C-alpha cells in the first residue's frame, strides 16, 4: 500500500532570537503546523519517521569544516557573542540551540530521504525549522545555517550512487541561492525555483536569480530560475510555470527522486512574500509532481511566516502525499502580463537545453 511518511520533532523549536521574540521565524511555525495536521487527522495517516541529528561527516557533503566549525561553536555562546556572530551574516539570529536544531532539520530529511530510498514509504514530509535554502557552502544567510534540500540531495546519493537524478523544486517565494550554487555545475541535481524576483530588488537581491542563469560547464540546462517581477501573483502564475516549465523539464529529466523546497511564503496572507498562492494550488503543485519518480516525493518545510496559512497550506500537501483527491483547477484565468514574460523568458534561455519545450 502506499504510505506517506512525516518527521516533526518539537527539539526543532529550541532555535529563537532572543533579541526579537516577535522575529518572523518562530519556534510556533512548526507546532502550529504540526498541531493542524493532528486536528485534521493527517498525522495519524502517515508513518512516523524519527528526527536525528545530520553528523559533521554528512553536513561536508555541502558545507566547508570551517562553515560547520563557526556554527558548532554558537552552542557554547554567551548573549553578546551569539549577536556579534550573527551581525556577521545577512539576516541571522542565534541562539545556543541553533546549531542542535539545524543538526535536527537535516538529520531529520535524511532519514526521510532513506525511508523513501529503501521503500519503507513512498513520499514524505518533513516539518522542520531552521529553514536550509540560503545557506551556502561556506555561510549562513536568510535565516538559513545548513542547505537541508541540498545536503538531502547529496545524502540521498551518498547511500544509492552518485549519479542517482534528484529534482529539486524550490517554490519558497525567495531564490534558493545557497541550492543553485552547490549544485550550478552539476547534471545529477536539477534545481528549479520559482521566485519573486523584482529585477533583483527582492531578497537575496542577486542577479543570480535570473531566468538567464541556466548553470555551468556540465550543469548547463540543470538550473532553472523562474523570476517573478510586478507584484502579487497566484495560482494561475504557478499552475502556468508548473504546465509549460516545471513539469516538461521534470519529464524529460526523469528524476528518481524530488525533493521540494517547500517554503510557504508565496501563500496567501503572507507579509514577506506578498503573493496569494491558495492551499488548493500547493496542494495542486504537490500533486503534479507526485506523477514524477514513480511518487518519490518529500515536502521540505522553507519559509513561510504567517501562521494558520503555513498550517493549511502545507497540510494540503501532506493531503495530496496521502493520495486524497487533487483539487479541481484549471489553467483558464489569463496570467498578468509580466508573468507571460517571465515564463516566455525561461522558455527561451531552456529551450537549447530541453527538447520538449514550447517556444512562446
Ligand atoms: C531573510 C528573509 C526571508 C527569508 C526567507 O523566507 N527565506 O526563504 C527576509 C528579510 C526580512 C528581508 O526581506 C530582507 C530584505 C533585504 C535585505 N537587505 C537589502 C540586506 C535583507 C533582508
Ligand atoms: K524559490
Ligand atoms: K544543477
Ligand atoms: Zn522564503
Amino acid at each position: 500500500s502506499p504510505i506517506t511518511g512525516l518527521v516533526y520533532d518539537q527539539r526543532m523549536m529550541l532555535h529563537h532570537n532572543m533579541w526579537d521574540s516577535h522575529h518572523p521565524e518562530l519556534p510556533q511555525r512548526i507546532s502550529r503546523i504540526f498541531s493542524r495536521h493532528e486536528e485534521l487527522r493527517l498525522l495519524s495517516r502517515c508513518h512516523r519517521i524519527p528526527a536525528r541529528l545530520a553528523t559533521e561527516e554528512e553536513l561536508a557533503l555541502c558545507h566547508s569544516s570551517k562553515h560547520i566549525s563557526i556554527i558548532k561553536s554558537s552552542e557554547h555562546m554567551k548573549p553578546r557573542d551569539l549577536n556579534r556572530l550573527g551581525d556577521e551574516y545577512n539576516s541571522i539570529f542565534i541562539s545556543n540551540e541553533s546549531y542542535t536544531c539545524a543538526l535536527l532539520a537535516a538529520g531529520s530529511c535524511f532519514n526521510s530521504a532513506q525511508a523513501i530510498l529503501t521503500g519503507q514509504v513512498r513520499n514524505a514530509v518533513a516539518i522542520v525549522r531552521p529553514p536550509g535554502h540560503h545557506a551556502e557552502k561556506d555561510t549562513a544567510c536568510g535565516f538559513c545555517f545548513f542547505n537541508t534540500a541540498a545536503l538531502t540531495a547529496r545524502y540521498a546519493q551518498s547511500i544509492t550512487r552518485e549519479s542517482l537524478r534528484v529534482l529539486i523544486v524550490d517554490w519558497d517565494v525567495h531564490h534558493g541561492n545557497g541550492t543553485q550554487h552547490i549544485f550550478e555545475e552539476d547534471d545529477s541535481v536539477l534545481y528549479i525555483s520559482l521566485h519573486r524576483y523584482e529585477d533583483g530588488a527582492f531578497f537575496p537581491n542577486s542577479e543570480d536569480a535570473n531566468y538567464d542563469k541556466v548553470g555551468l560547464g556540465k550543469g548547463r540546462g540543470y538550473n532553472v530560475n523562474i523570476p517573478w517581477n510586478g507584484g502579487k501573483m497566484g495560482d494561475p502564475e504557478y499552475m502556468a510555470a508548473f504546465h509549460h516549465l516545471v513539469m516538461p523539464i521534470a519529464r524529460e529529466f526523469a528524476p528518481e527522486l524530488v525533493l521540494v523546497s517547500a517554503g510557504f511564503d508565496a501563500a496567501r496572507g503572507d507579509p514577506l512574500g506578498g503573493f496569494q498562492v491558495t492551499p488548493e494550488g500547493y496542494a495542486h503543485l504537490t500533486h503534479q509532481l507526485m506523477s514524477l519518480a514513480a511518487g518519490r516525493v518529500l515536502i521540505i518545510l522553507e519559509g513561510g511566516y504567517n501562521l494558520t496559512s503555513i498550517s493549511e497550506s502545507m497540510s494540503m500537501c501532506t493531503s495530496m502525499l496521502l493520495g486524497d483527491s487533487p483539487p479541481s483547477l484549471d489553467h483558464l484565468t489569463p496570467l498578468k502580463t509580466s508573468a507571460t514574460v517571465s515564463i516566455n523568458n525561461v522558455l527561451r534561455a531552456h529551450a537549447p537545453f530541453w527538447s520538449s519545450l514550447r517556444v512562446n
